[PDB]
């Protein structure tokens, strides 16, 4: 399974956050670029073993990967994902990267194959149940997506998880669909609404959506919005979303070309409850017709 690790080998540099527990910090090992997680509290050490047992079953691309632990004191060694945040790419500091919708819609199916692959552990499966811009991250000059967990997401939550309903898988599915619409509006999800998270949820818990998209292409609108269904058993799985956004990047080409170039974006204040993209579908509506006559 694991690699063991000794402490002296790690050469830690800079602190770069902390989560629901312990400490991420960028750091050196063995001359490789390593994030580390280092426990600081002895009341952490359990849910330490717990994200150490769940990392050393997954080995995806599009997952965030474990090279090794030492166990004094408690630390995790991951692969170093350095691109930072999608959250950072989409509404972070200036200056902001310009992206096109094949970058979006490539996120959205990398962000769905490392769900997938969660999804379809043995031989139970492991679910996120904290999808969020904020937890995936970018690599190889944004092109492609990390899942991770670093432990308010109410914009992203599944109505059936924040009431103590009984949930499953198809809570990722949720937030798989607000995430969609993210990317393609490059708006935060429900930030007109503000408040406190309990506004949010009582909002989407009446059935509330993210405003739709101005000329969004049909067979996107139509996943996007079965993502969002109230009853969890109307959604589609991962496996179908990875089907179809596999299918659907034939008419997105380009998405791997590095975010490179810097991008003064306006937000223009969609009213009359529709919005404007913020990526331009006019490529995906040419080579779709050179398909379909
Ligand atoms: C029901 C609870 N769920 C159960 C299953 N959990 C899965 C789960 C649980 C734990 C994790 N762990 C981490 O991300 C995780 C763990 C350690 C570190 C250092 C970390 O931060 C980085 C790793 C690599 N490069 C980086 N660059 C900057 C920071 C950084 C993230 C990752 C997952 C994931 F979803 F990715 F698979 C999610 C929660």
């Amino acid at each position: 399974s694991l690699h063991m690790i000794d402490y002296k080998e790690i050469e830690v540099e800079e602190v770069v956050g902390r989560g629901a527990f312990g400490v991420v910090c960028k750091a050196k090992w063995r001359a490789k670029d390593v994030a580390i997680k280092q426990i600081e509290s002895e009341s952490e050490r359990k849910a330490f073993i717990v994200e150490l047992r769940q990392l050393s079953r997954v080995n995806h691309p599009n997952i965030v990967k474990l090279y090794g632990a030492c166990l004094n004191p408690v630390c995790l060694v991951m692969e170093y994902a350095e691109g930072g945040s999608l959250y950072n790419v989409l509404h972070g500091a200036e200056p902001l990267p310009y992206y096109t919708a094949a970058h979006a819609m490539s996120w959205c199916l990398q962000c769905s194959q490392g769900v997938a692959y969660l999804h379809s552990m043995q031989p139970k499966a492991l679910i996120h149940r904290d999808l969020k811009p904020p937890n995936l991250l970018l690599v190889a000059g944004g092109t492609v997506l990390k899942i991770c967990d670093f432990g308010g997401s109410a914009a992203w939550m599944a109505p059936e998880v924040f009431e103590g309903s009984n949930y499953s898988e198809k809570c990722d599915v949720f937030s798989w669909g607000i995430i969609l619409w993210e990317v393609i509006t490059r708006r935060k999800p429900f930030d007109e609404i503000g408040g406190p998270a309990f506004r949010i949820m009582w909002a989407v818990h009446n059935g509330t959506r993210p405003p739709l998209i101005k000329n969004l292409p049909k067979p996107i609108e139509s996943l996007m919005t079965r993502c969002w269904s109230k009853d969890p058993s109307q959604r589609p799985s991962m496996e179908e979303i990875v089907k179809i956004m596999t299918h659907l990047m034939r008419y997105f080409p380009g998405a791997d070309e590095p975010l490179q170039y810097p991008c003064q974006h306006s937000l223009p204040p969609g009213e009359d409850g529709r919005v404007e993209p913020y990526v331009d579908f006019a490529e995906f509506y040419r080579l779709w017709s050179v398909d379909h006559g």
